């Protein structure tokens, strides 16, 4: 037999099976309802019109168990076709995700799932191990939800994780919006995932967001084309990186908030100034909102003007880091070590989902 492993994201489930190059299955975290009750995935948005949409894992922590349940169910089956209680069965959990939360996966893994052993990981933690690093800082930033994760000799520290409700989704909607401004219109759902095509193969990060500008708006050198699926053909300029520059300047979308720069060094200074530079010279980026391009040297630069001038710093930008979190379960889970660490299922009807507490 040979594991499992679910990563549950805000916007996209991956899973898979241990052991694995990548995950197996990659589909939208959505549950759709009024030839049948409930729709999860690809199916569930290609009949949204019929259906209720719902987004039970947004912002990175599960609010419907109902909704959650169906999602789980259609990855063992539907997507996977595993036996759950054939499969031990590790998922991923938010940071700060809170001890009622964790009891509930646990519960649900073993009751309605009957496994026969499962585990829950820290996202940021499994893209740490993913670049061979137990100690380090990580920004992960999905589709709903963005985290400063510090972590030390392989565990996180949860004092200093910092949280910010800004990633690929309100992107998105932003590269609409600026879009639409430009002289198109990019309002409805449909359209929605092709902005998001858009986003995903056009836009950048600017080193100088200033300097950018200003050349997008005297030299056509900044210009690309894009043909919608229509065969209509469609130039984009500073929208290209104005779009994810939002994370470095949320007041672009009407946030107080800091950007992804600021959290990150804010988030290293909550910690002791003794590993303080072993995060500096370990910033490791994980998730679908830091494929863009150039994100990497301007991390380098935005932290290098808030550390000390002697500060050696380092960002580390794996080319599969929009699997990060996912891979690194698939590393951990295939560990020889790890195998007493999963919570059995005799050790659940022994202790009951409090159990997690002392394994997880
Ligand atoms: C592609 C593989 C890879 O990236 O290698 C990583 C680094 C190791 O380097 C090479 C190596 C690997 C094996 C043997 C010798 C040398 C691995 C090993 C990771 O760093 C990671 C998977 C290790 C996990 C741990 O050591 C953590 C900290 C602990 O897990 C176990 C199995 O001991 C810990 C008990 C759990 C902490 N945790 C998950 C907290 O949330
Ligand atoms: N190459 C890319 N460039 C920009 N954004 C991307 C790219 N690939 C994926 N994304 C975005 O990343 C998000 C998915 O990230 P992911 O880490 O799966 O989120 P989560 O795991 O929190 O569900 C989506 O919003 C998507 O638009
Ligand atoms: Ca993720």
């Amino acid at each position: 037999t040979t594991a499992l492993v679910c990563d549950n994201g805000s916007g996209l489930v991956k899973a898979g099976f241990a052991g694995d190059d990548a995950p197996r299955a990659v589909f939208p975290s959505i549950v759709g309802r009024p030839q049948k009750d409930s729709y999860v995935g690809d199916e569930a948005q290609s009949k949204r019109g019929i259906l209720t949409l719902k987004y039970p894992i947004e912002h990175g922590i599960i609010t419907n168990w109902d909704d959650m349940e169906k999602i789980w169910h259609h990855t063992f089956y539907n997507e996977l076709r595993v036996a759950p209680e054939e499969h031990p069965t590790l998922l991923t959990e938010a940071p700060l995700n809170p001890k009622a939360n964790r009891e509930k996966m646990t519960q649900i893994m073993f009751e309605t799932f009957n496994v026969p052993a499962m585990y829950v990981a820290i996202q940021a933690v499994l893209s740490l191990y993913a670049s061979g690093r137990t100690t380090g800082i990580v920004l992960d930033s999905g589709d709903g939800v963005t985290h400063n994760v510090p972590i030390y000799e392989g565990y996180a520290l949860p004092h200093a994780i910092m949280r910010l409700d800004l990633a690929g989704r309100d992107l998105t909607d932003y590269l609409m919006k600026i879009l639409t401004e430009r002289g198109y219109s990019f309002v409805t759902t449909a359209e929605r995932e092709i902005v998001r095509d858009i986003k995903e193969k056009l836009c950048y990060v600017a080193l100088d967001f200033e300097n950018e500008m200003a050349t997008a708006a005297s030299s056509s050198s900044l210009e690309k084309s894009y043909e919608l699926p229509d065969g209509q053909v469609i130039t984009i300029g500073n929208e290209r990186f104005r779009c994810p520059e939002t994370l470095f300047q949320p007041s672009f979308i009407g946030m107080e908030s800091a950007g992804i720069h600021e959290t990150t060094y804010n988030s290293i200074m909550k910690c002791d100034i003794d590993i303080r530079k072993d995060l500096y010279a370990n910033n490791v980026m994980s998730g679908g909102t830091t494929m863009y391009p150039g994100i990497a040297d301007r991390m380098q630069k935005e932290i290098t003007a808030l550390a000390p001038s002697t500060m050696k710093i380092k960002i580390i930008a794996p080319p599969e880091r929009k699997y990060s979190v996912w891979i690194g379960g698939s590393i951990l889970a295939s560990l020889s070590t790890f195998q007493q660490m999963w919570i059995t299922k005799q050790e659940y009807d022994e202790a009951g989902p409090s159990i997690v507490h002392r394994k997880c």
